């Protein structure tokens, strides 16, 4: 626990060739596995850096999300990028706006109303069209379609692509995912659209207070991981 203290005074920035570092008064800041932090921008350095003098006596890892993004990055998805983007490449197979309920009336309404917008655009700005499903039997898509799904993943700088990660397993949706690292829409809009089925149901039947939790914690991942994309940029 002694590890956990805060014994620095300041905190800055510094140019370094390899990317911005995070200065905790003269130390470098490195990520858990001894290796030097070095962000792609000066934006996302002054943000872990406010992260870092915001400390009060000891460090908690669970209120620096941005480290913690920027650890993953270095450790876990710039080493493992092609793994990792053909993961998220899969959703584009099994994306959420594909499946549509069968029942009741009112549900199929509102996923339509607030779901074909958006493979409409799909469609249109990724020329990416997905054929849509009613009911559980999984429908096949166009190869081509999954093809050039999985290219605009793997496209992504490795800080992207880590923000990239929460914004479409939270939801379960590669087209929700791109539409916000895309600025089509904002991470709650993705959440509030992602859970129209959960809403409904919450309305009409009656609120579930651990589904209501899940659903306030996986919003704030997804909160995390559109900062992380913008700062990044």
């Amino acid at each position: 626990e002694w590890k956990a203290r805060r014994f620095w005074a300041s905190v800055g920035i510094h140019k370094e060739e390899g990317g911005w570092a995070v200065l905790l008064d003269e130390r470098p800041l490195r990520t858990p596995g001894k290796q030097p932090l070095r962000l792609p921008t000066e934006a996302l350095a002054l943000a872990i850096a406010e992260e870092w003098q915001a400390v009060q006596e000891v460090i908690d890892p669970n209120a620096m999300p941005l480290t913690r993004s920027a650890n993953s990055a270095i450790e876990k998805v710039a080493p493992q990028f092609d793994a990792v983007a053909a993961m998220l490449g899969d959703y584009g197979g099994t994306d959420l706006l594909s499946y549509r309920a069968d029942a009741p009336e009112a549900l199929v309404r509102a996923q339509a109303e607030g779901w074909d917008p958006l493979i409409d655009w799909a469609a249109t700005e990724l020329r990416a069209p997905l054929r849509i499903t009613h009911g559980v039997i999984p429908v096949p898509q166009d190869p081509v379609v999954l093809l050039k799904l999985r290219a605009e993943v793997a496209s992504l700088d490795p800080f992207g692509l880590t923000a990239l990660h929460d914004l479409v397993t939270l939801p379960g949706s590669l087209i929700l995912g791109l539409a916000v690292i895309r600025g089509r829409i904002d991470a709650p809009t993705a959440h509030a659209l992602s859970r129209i089925d959960e809403e409904f149901q919450a309305e009409r039947w009656g609120r579930d207070e651990e589904a209501e939790a899940q659903a306030a914690s996986r919003l704030a991942a997804m909160r995390d991981s559109e900062r992380f994309w913008h700062l990044t940029r």
